[PDB]
């Protein structure tokens, strides 16, 4: 289909002969420089390559507010997610309209030149409520208030080069390249499948059914840009996709990585996704249950209805110009060994089965066996390998402030004790001295599977530098993960308490 | 490197705007038509896509004889394999210079328009001796005298479309497409590996070493056009390649199918291969032991020296304009579990190991276990599956002419007898009635694993319609595979003889 807006805005192609000139202006000591934030790098790449056609820069206030209140650009073009360049007051104050800024990656690689159209201070509450539905726990809203700059800079781009990536060089196909890919193959019907999770059996069936319904080839188009916090890293997912792609009949599917930065914005994002895939050459786009939805909030309520995206996408149907293949909860059928849309069964006459991602983590974290029917073995293997069960996980024991015994001796006692268990885990008494350069390493070790014995707490002003993950507090306090009887409880007693606690939580298995 | 001759002769690109017109001329009832032979289809495809740059048609006598006697085109361009359009006297007589011929595929798809330059009658003995070294058993020589036409038609081409392929649509990259592939990846150093056999451990190591030595990315560029008779089919090989490519570090290798029609011409072919790989975008080309060599003749002598190709390629080194990475016999080192070039070991101080393809077929045909060190398991699995051991192979027992017993009853006896063994093999008394439409099916069944009981021989004039493979003659004659005592030997006796013979050759296992 025609790219959204009618013209693929591949600015790398457009500005090619200006490459050298733009590069010189980018490195000239007079120009103002902004180092792109991670999410911005994702966005900037989708704007420069045509993925966000018709966009050609970051939204000015006029287009931005139109998108917030109208799900459309100022000119009426259907567009649901605001793409802006968020900066801080300091930087915002050094720019005026007509100014030209150099956009860098890693304060070293010049990406593009942005020509300023305006500098405004968005009402984050409105954006949060009109675009992401208001819940403070919604991922997009948390980013907007805790990570995003309080100033937006609308303006047009002139491309120097897409953001730098040293991984999967062959796979991050640009809209132009994908289209060429489909052509060399004479693929004129392609149904794209969005995703941010590893694909399991349900999804393989889901995508093949779509392939069959639409009479089209399959495009696994996963996000490797930025997804829901706590998601499986894209490296692991890529390995999973590459593995599962082999279970498709020869020549039916194509894999391409999309450096998109999701907002986990349910229905609106679904619309945005469809526009994006259309630019990339797809003729069909799947929209299953709770598409781009972040699940439930701490209170158990849904951020979006499991089918809000489908309804919204349906309502813009006549102007999306890319056919949407909707799917209802695809689930497992024990008695018949096969999956099927829940909309075409049940009646109690048929018994289903469904292993939610929740419980999926649970078995991964507990070395539990994951059903042959649920996911392919090679896939589960890759997953366990990246997310090991507790007996292979790292952790830390922090000797609480209330601790009266010799921290030096209690430390050694724990070390020598853990050491006798064996099991390949590396242990260390780790003294941080409140130096963030040391604190920031704590999660590295835990990530590496090591067990750390930390003799002292770190000041509360530093608590943010340390990832709470697998970090237990040994103390008399009620807020201690491992509660002691008294601050001066004898070492061997404290030791047994720590060991049995770790054993209870699966870190040790005898 | 620059394509050979300086200009990539991608005629599909060149003649694009003449597509419709050429197509009309091609299907006009007045034009003369030649249906391309299989090898010609391979050649025509490499000529139209630039693979044979600087060629732009089939060699006229002047260029042809220059290649035969000078390893160069008439203008001096280094070129070792003659590419000609061979036809029969009947067709040859209907054409003169300036004439335009339509070249079709399957007497249905028009491929190109050849403008005739000349029609000559090559002296096949000179070509055979100067180009392929003269031995009547050499694959290229045999083709030249038994399959090739006795007339060549020199002339220029105008492309309509590359020959049609329905398998591996994505993988048969053209020189233009490959180059783009390498670019999108920013690959400016690429060492290409030629091959017509499945790749085993030695090869994987051989190619990685070359990647390391040349500081270049790896291009597995296998031939799926036409190779040495009796080779493993390309479908099985492609499955093997796609499987083995996964053993390379992520993003170090790329796979592309080359529809080349080999001549198994040792050293000359190696030169030709290097020229072809250069056109396809490679900066380096591997030339190992006995490259493009057809082994030994029936008398046990070598068609080429194990390193003739290396020497020939070395002598044209300064004008190939593509760097050659030579390799000596790469072999296995038990005691150290690793492979290495034989040129950097031995001295008896080190013990090697080498499973020749010969003996490899042997185990494949005998269900023997193939060493973990020799090849990856997933690969052997694919091979066994395409080339099953005897107990899963088909066969035929032909009731000899000398037979005096009731052929009807002896047939039934063998059928009932084989039926009681079980083992998934399908059996059938097959009456051919000397009808080639039936005879031509004999090998289809054998290929399908079935056992055939044929009550009568076919007339000697038809013997050629039937593939000798797994076809045994039961007769009193000395030339019978299963020799009978007398023409009237009682059935149970003949039956035991046939059963034990088949058991002895592995078709039956109890
Ligand atoms: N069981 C299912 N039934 C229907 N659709 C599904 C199912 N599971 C996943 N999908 C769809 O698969 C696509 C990607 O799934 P996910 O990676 O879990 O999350 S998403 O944030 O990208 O939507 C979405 O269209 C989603 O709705
Ligand atoms: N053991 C080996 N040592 C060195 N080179 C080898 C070895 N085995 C295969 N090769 C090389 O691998 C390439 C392709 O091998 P093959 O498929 O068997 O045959 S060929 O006909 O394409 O040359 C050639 O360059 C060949 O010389
Ligand atoms: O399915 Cl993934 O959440 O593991
Ligand atoms: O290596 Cl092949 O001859 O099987
Ligand atoms: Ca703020
Ligand atoms: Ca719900
Ligand atoms: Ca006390
Ligand atoms: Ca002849
Ligand atoms: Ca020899
Ligand atoms: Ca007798
Ligand atoms: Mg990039
Ligand atoms: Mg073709
Ligand atoms: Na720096
Ligand atoms: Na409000
Ligand atoms: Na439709
Ligand atoms: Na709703
Ligand atoms: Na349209
Ligand atoms: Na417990
Ligand atoms: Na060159
Ligand atoms: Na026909
Ligand atoms: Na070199
Ligand atoms: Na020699
Ligand atoms: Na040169
Ligand atoms: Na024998």
């Amino acid at each position: 289909p025609a790219p959204h807006g009618g013209i693929l805005q591949d600015l790398i192609a457009r500005d090619a002969l200006k490459k050298n000139e733009l590069l010189s202006e980018a490195q000239s000591s007079d120009i103002l420089v902004w180092n792109l934030t991670p999410r911005q790098l994702c966005d900037i790449e989708l704007i420069l390559n045509g993925g966000f056609s018709p966009l050609t820069g970051f939204l000015n206030e006029n287009d931005y507010s139109s998108v917030v209140t109208d799900s459309r650009l100022a000119d009426g073009t259907l567009w649901t997610i605001p793409i802006t360049l968020d900066v801080d007051e300091a930087f915002a104050n050094q720019i005026k309209p007509d100014t030209r800024i150099a956009l860098f990656q890693d304060d070293e690689i010049p990406i593009a030149i942005l020509t300023v159209q305006d500098v405004y201070k968005p009402n984050k509450t409105i954006e949060a409520e009109k675009v992401f539905r208001g819940d403070p726990e919604h991922p997009a809203i948390s980013y907007l208030f805790n990570v995003a700059g309080d100033y937006y800079v609308g303006g047009s781009l002139e491309a120097i080069q897409l953001p730098q990536h040293y991984d999967y060089p062959g796979l991050r196909k640009t809209p132009a390249q994908l289209r060429l890919e489909f052509q060399s193959r004479q693929w004129d019907r392609v149904v794209a499948f969005q995703t941010r999770n590893p694909m399991h059996r349900a999804h393989r069936e889901l995508t093949v059914r779509a392939a069959r319904e639409a009479n089209a080839k399959v495009l696994i188009h996963p996000v490797v840009g930025l997804t829901k916090p706590g998601d499986i890293d894209h490296h692991t997912r890529v390995r999973v996709y590459q593995e599962i792609i082999k279970r498709y009949p020869n020549g039916i599917a194509f894999l391409s990585l999309l450096p998109l930065a999701m907002r986990m914005s349910g229905d609106r994002e679904a619309v945005w996704h469809a526009i994006i895939r259309k630019n990339y050459g797809a003729s069909h786009f799947i929209v299953g249950r709770d598409h781009a939805g972040p699940g439930k909030n701490s209170k158990g309520v849904d951020f979006y209805g499991p089918y809000d995206a489908q309804e919204l996408v349906e309502s813009y149907k006549h102007e999306l110009d890319i056919e949407v293949v909707p799917f209802r909860m695809v689930t497992y059928l024990p008695d018949e060994d096969r999956y099927a849309p829940i909309d075409q069964i049940d009646t109690t006459k048929t018994r289903t089965l469904n292993i939610s991602g929740t419980e999926l983590r649970r078995r991964l974290r507990v070395g539990g066996e994951i059903p042959e029917w649920f996911s392919y073995p090679e896939v589960v293997k890759i997953l366990r390998e990246s997310n090991p069960p507790r007996p292979k996980q790292g952790f830390s024991i922090v000797l609480g402030n209330s601790l009266t015994v010799s921290r030096e001796q209690l430390s050694i006692a724990l070390l020598s004790t853990f050491l006798q268990f064996g099991g390949g885990r590396y242990y260390k008494i780790f003294e941080h001295n409140n130096k963030t350069e040391l604190l920031s390493l704590i999660q590295d070790f835990i990530g590496s599977g090591s067990g750390l014995i930390i003799p002292n707490q770190w000041e509360d002003d530093k608590d943010s530098v340390v990832g709470k993950q697998n970090v237990y507090l040994l103390d008399t306090s009620s807020s201690a993960d491992i509660q002691l009887e008294s601050a001066d409880e004898p070492i061997s007693h404290i030791v047994q308490k720590v060991v049995l606690f770790l054993e209870d939580n699966g870190f040790f298995v005898f």
